[PDB]
RNA sequence: UUUUUUUUUUUUUUUUUUUUUUUUUUUUUUUUUUUUUUUUUUUUUUUUUUUUUUUUUUUUUUUUUUUUUUUUUUUUUUUUUUUUUUUUUUUUUUUUUUU
């Protein structure tokens, strides 16, 4: 899926109608998005604390 | 439906900086916000010392009675028509969830 190449299409999975369902969000991925922003906010970040 | 830092242009990161500086010290003197002199109870005329007293007195007691601020008699849930007894219910439902 060409994840590590910066110049590449991927990031750009659903404006370019490549996709309709992106394999990674939070909704098709819940439970590793509360496994490591509670891990980031109990090392102390501040940006997991708005974390939904 | 889809989403899920009320994150993000790229840069950056002391609500730091002319240079020089650093007692919101300083004219020189000075240093009781002491002092004429001499005094020192914000004492005293002499008397005097219950903001006591006419005499008499001494319950801010009393006419005599009296002594539940009790009582017609009867009574004694500031109960009761009968019936009743979730200030429950159409049926279906049951996150004041959802493209």
């Amino acid at each position: 899926q060409e994840i590590d190449k910066s110049t590449s299409y991927m990031p750009y999975l659903i404006d370019m109608g490549i996709s309709a369902k992106s394999p990674y969000s939070t909704i098709k991925n819940p439970s590793f998005h509360f496994w490591g922003q509670l891990v980031a906010a109990l090392c102390r970040s501040k940006r997991a604390l708005n974390a939904r």
